[PDB]
């Protein structure tokens, strides 16, 4: 078969992160665990990845275009920008993901939207707005319980125009909020609807939520970032591992697992161990 899928785990045995000696089979068995939950979040979108080829304390790169080195039976699309053109790998298979922990690229980062067949010649471009993120970015000295309630103010603005909100905890100290769409926008126009938000919560509580990046207004504040609905900009994927000293990962969360003030980050191992348990908490936003 000339279009069938196989990756070749090399250096199984290589440390990618020192503090706490997790390998890279541990990756390999990792992205295999979580594909099934992780691939519907990430289908139809470019991949950007970043990569550290010897670990978390050695250099890493973004990397964007698909290298022609890459395996040929990924998916890839092409997307137009101000400078040229960028052609991406879509990954929408557990093998892509084991190609992604043998590249060593720890973190999968995509945008809100998704490529689209044309309705000629099936060619794939970029389509509207799938979902919107918000990135809740807590400033010096903002605790659990204040960056919990803007959380739940985002959703419950969210909630007055019928749309569902899920949190996810970035990996590093972000909270990001992904809403599922009930009509296509395109990025432009999910960007207003997101500012919108963000302005209206900032309206709401000045002292607690900041709608803007001015970093003399940051202090005390959660910033409610609207930016990253913007179609040039990408995100930390769901179930992604984060290149931090810990494997700590992008993990979907209850809202009731936001009330706890011990509320922290979690470690891959521990994300297996609750698609186990739970199977996939973001099931319903793709």
């Amino acid at each position: 078969s000339a279009s069938e899928q196989r990756v070749t785990l090399t250096n199984a045995d290589k440390v990618l992160y020192p503090a706490t000696g997790t390998t890279k089979s541990d990756i390999f068995d990792y992205y295999a665990g979580v594909a099934e939950v992780m691939l519907g979040h990430i289908a139809g979108r470019p991949a950007t990845r970043k990569r550290w080829p010897n670990g978390v304390d050695q250099p890493a790169f973004f990397e964007k275009q698909l290298a022609l080195s890459a395996p040929p039976w990924l998916s890839r699309a092409t997307v137009a920008h101000r400078s040229g053109t960028t052609t991406y790998p879509i990954i929408d298979s557990a093998t892509g993901l084991a190609w992604i922990a043998q590249q060593a690229a720890l973190e999968v980062h995509v945008p809100q939207w998704r490529f689209v067949a044309e309705p000629g010649s099936g060619e794939l471009n970029p389509g509207p707005a799938t979902r919107l993120v918000f990135d809740l970015d807590p400033g010096e000295g903002v605790m659990m319980a204040q960056l919990a309630e803007v959380a739940r103010a985002v959703r419950d603005l969210l909630a007055d125009i019928g749309l569902v909100t899920f949190p996810v905890t970035s990996g590093s100290k972000g909270l990001h909020l992904y809403t599922p769409l009930d009509e296509p926008v395109s990025s432009r126009g999910a960007t207003v609807l997101a500012k919108r938000v963000a302005q209206r919560l900032e309206q709401a509580m000045p002292a607690l939520v900041t709608s803007t990046m001015t970093k003399s207004l940051r202090a005390g504040k959660v910033f409610v970032d609207w930016s990253q609905n913007s179609g040039s900009k990408t995100t930390i994927a769901p179930y992604s591992l984060r290149g931090r000293t810990h494997p700590t990962v992008a993990a979907p969360r209850t809202w009731a697992e936001l009330d706890d003030p011990a509320l922290r980050q979690l470690s891959y191992d521990e994300v297996l161990t609750r698609i186990a348990r739970d199977g996939d908490l973001l099931e319903r936003l793709d």
